[PDB]
DNA sequence: ATCGTCGCTGTTCAATACATGCACAGGATGTATATATCTGACACGTGCCTGGAGACTAGGGAGTAATCCCCTTGGCGGTTAAAACGCGGGGGACAG
């Protein structure tokens, strides 16, 4: 099992050269919620994990 | 213009393959050993005789004491060459 959020913005607050940019969690039990974003579509997407 | 993306490259980092130093099984060649076997050289027994043993003598070689003097030890001192100590360095030893 894995999910994705997509989160679809009007206008680019990132980084646009990184294509993904990872977030620790503060638990070991809370470890795989929301660790890794992507962008890498044309408009400013990103795909949290 | 203006931003993003797509063709063109270098530079570094990591992964892999190769080369070099080291130990440990593996065989084969010789040595040691196990065994069977047959031999002739050693040990003994016999028989025979020459060299060792016994008994005696005579005689001189050696042991023994008594005397001699030569040779060896010993102490002393005086110049004196030889031994001894030290220095410096060179060539001979010894290892790679």
């Amino acid at each position: 099992n894995l999910n994705k959020v997509v989160l679809c913005f009007d206008r680019v607050f990132w980084d646009p050269s990184v294509n993904l940019f990872g977030h620790v969690g503060s638990t070991t039990a809370s470890r795989g919620e929301l660790f890794l974003f992507w962008n890498l579509y044309k408009a400013p997407i990103l795909l949290a994990l």
